[PDB]
């Protein structure tokens, strides 16, 4: 009656912190490896099919954006009943997070099916362009279900401590995405639709790895079963307190994307978004092993809080702010030193202003760490909207402000768009790391 994931969750956090995130990182390494590879097939193709991709994305991330969040949701509900030592509570959450995973994904499904075409045309899109993306598009909407039973698959893995499986799972979707795009795009010929196609395929297998482990060999700490199921509003909202906030926190970066791309715009028309564009895409590379850290720090911060051990959710807490830092110091230091090495593979124009953003942009990935570990931490501990809240004032009110500043008030044009978006993030860091010492001292007096 315990596992693996079970024994490290209740153990040295420090130890737990290192094993959930290197699981983490190196699983999310394959999943950027695919988009990568998938960006550079999808080129290939002329621009009917960018464009196409194009009108599908945003309604594609608001799916990831609630899946990833229900997958969450259902970590952190899950490490503190484990935590509590509470397993009629953890095996009850994880059977609440699959039936929600259901009504979620089909709700995506039934819902955005009949609206897309009305979406892409006011998009502006006109004719064969809107034809075209709704077959892409409908085809990803299908598996809407799958994406979310993967998540929150994941989610119940990572929330026991799994992470082996849970690593499992990202590499054998992602690598078998990897493998499966130039068969379907070219070898068989099904273009830009075949990308969607492959991407589907992926996920079926996905799930049913996961649903045998779930369900067939039945190998996981907590038991599912609708046996033992009986309805509870207190899961539910603690799952959506978590869940909720979280995908609204991807929708508050989407939102400030579009405003620092309109800034980049006045200062630099296409020059300057282009330069943006690729600059923060080599940018967020470094964001990936911070993005596993958090992950880690939610399950072994939620273990610690069911456990009461304020001491033992700080040392988590700390340690992973101190190990995401150190990671941070050299992937700055590498892009800084190689910048131009990096500009030009990823370029193949814009190399020279490229060039002086990975030598300013970067700076703020050594502070993201502690706001980053903290929001993770407040989601560990079941508050959520503090995650969100913190959120929206980096990403909204600190970047766009600081960057419409510079851009409107001062004469650094380009540079002041990096220059704001560096020195908001830090802001944000600070308050961030704050309030996270704050509800530490609070937790130790209650
Ligand atoms: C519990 C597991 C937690 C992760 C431990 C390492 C897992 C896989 C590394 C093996 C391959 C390493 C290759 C890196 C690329
Ligand atoms: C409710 C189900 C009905 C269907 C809903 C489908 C999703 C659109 C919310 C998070 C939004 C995330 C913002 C999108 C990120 C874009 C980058
Ligand atoms: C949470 C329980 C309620 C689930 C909600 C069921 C959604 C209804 C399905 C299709 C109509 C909406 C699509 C209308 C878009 C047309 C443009
Ligand atoms: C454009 C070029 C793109 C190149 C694309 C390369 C794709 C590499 C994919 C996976 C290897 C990454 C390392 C994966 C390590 C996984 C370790 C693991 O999952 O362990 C399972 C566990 O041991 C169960 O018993
Ligand atoms: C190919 C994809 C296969 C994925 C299938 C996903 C099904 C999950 C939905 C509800 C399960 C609800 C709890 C089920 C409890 C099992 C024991 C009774
Ligand atoms: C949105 C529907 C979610 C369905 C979750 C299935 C298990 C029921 C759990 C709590 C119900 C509490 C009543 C809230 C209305
Ligand atoms: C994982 C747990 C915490 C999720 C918080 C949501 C924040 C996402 C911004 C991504 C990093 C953006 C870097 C520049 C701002």
């Amino acid at each position: 009656k315990t596992t693996k994931g079970v024994q490290l969750l209740r153990g040295d956090p420090k130890k737990a912190i290192v094993r959930l995130s290197i699981a983490m990182m190196i699983g999310m390494s394959v999943q950027t490896l695919y988009n990568l590879a998938d960006g550079i097939w999808v080129s290939g193709l002329g621009p009917e099919s960018l464009a196409a991709v194009g009108l599908f994305f945003p309604v594609f991330m608001g799916i990831i954006a609630l899946a990833a969040g229900l997958g969450v949701g259902t970590s952190s509900a899950i490490a503190r009943r484990i935590g509590a030592r509470d397993k009629e509570g953890a095996d009850n959450v994880a059977v609440h997070s699959l039936i929600l995973s259901l009504i979620l994904g089909v709700t995506i499904t039934i819902t955005m099916l009949p609206a897309i075409d009305s979406l892409f045309r006011s998009m502006g899109a006109k004719g064969e362009a809107v034809e075209l993306a709704i077959e892409y598009a409908r085809v990803l909407l299908a598996g809407a279900f799958i994406i979310v039973f993967n998540n929150v698959g994941n989610g119940i893995l990572r929330g026991e401590g799994d992470a082996n499986r849970a690593m499992l799972a990202m590499v054998l979707g992602s690598g078998l995405n990897i493998v499966l795009d130039p068969i379907f795009i070219y070898t068989l010929g099904f273009g830009v639709v075949g990308a969607a196609y492959a991407t589907l395929l992926s996920m079926v297998v996905t799930s049913l790895f996961i649903a045998y482990w779930l369900f067939v060999k039945r190998d996981t700490y907590v038991d599912i079963t609708l046996r033992d199921f009986s309805p509870s509003r207190e899961i539910l909202k603690d799952i959506l307190r978590v869940g909720l906030p979280s995908s609204l926190s991807q929708l508050s970066m989407s939102i400030a994307m579009f405003f620092l791309n309109s800034v980049a715009i006045t200062a630099g028309g296409e020059n300057g978004v282009a330069v943006f564009t690729s600059a923060w895409r080599i940018t967020m590379l470094g964001i990936v092993p911070i993005l596993g850290m958090a992950a880690a720090t939610t399950s072994v911060t939620g273990a610690a809080y069911g456990e009461r051990n304020v001491e033992k959710l700080e040392t988590a807490y700390l340690y992973a702010i101190k190990i995401a830092f150190m990671i941070e110091l050299a992937v700055v230091a590498f892009i800084m030193l190689f910048a131009p090495q990096v500009a030009y593979l990823f370029t193949y124009v814009i190399k020279g202003d490229l060039i002086s953003a990975l030598r300013t942009l970067p700076v703020f990935l050594v502070l993201t760490p502690f706001g980053m570990m903290t929001s993770a931490m407040f989601q560990g501990i079941g508050e959520g909207e503090k995650s969100l809240i913190l959120t929206i004032f980096r990403t909204l009110v600190m970047q766009v402000g600081f960057a419409y500043i510079f851009v409107h008030y001062t004469t650094l044009g380009l540079r002041g768009v990096w220059i704001g978006i560096v020195i908001g993030n830090m802001v944000a860091a600070i308050v961030g790391f704050l309030w996270g010492r704050m509800r530490i001292s609070a937790l130790k007096k209650t």
